[PDB]
């Protein structure tokens, strides 16, 4: 169980898109790092809110 | 089923054709927008009523 749970730590620090990273739960639901928006409007205003909570 | 209510509130509040919004019911029976008129005619006041009701 040691060895899979530092697998789980390996993943989630190593689990990333781009050079960003997800499971670290940097835009949680409170996470100061910093925030995120898919725009998918021809308006800048145009853009909605995603969230990816901390899975440590 | 709140992220896809969600979804139909943006839906709602962004449905718009060249710069004007149409959900919003500014066409509606009793809306206080404006009246919508297609001119059809070729002379002065053949305007044509067109009614979209508020779909949020």
């Amino acid at each position: 169980v040691s060895q899979l749970i530092d697998e789980v730590d390996r993943i989630a620090s190593q689990a990333e898109f781009n050079k960003m990273n997800l499971l670290q739960g940097d835009f949680a639901r409170g996470s100061r790092a910093t925030s995120m928006w898919f725009h998918i409007g021809p308006n800048m205003h145009q853009r909605e809110r995603v969230f990816i909570a901390t899975m440590t």
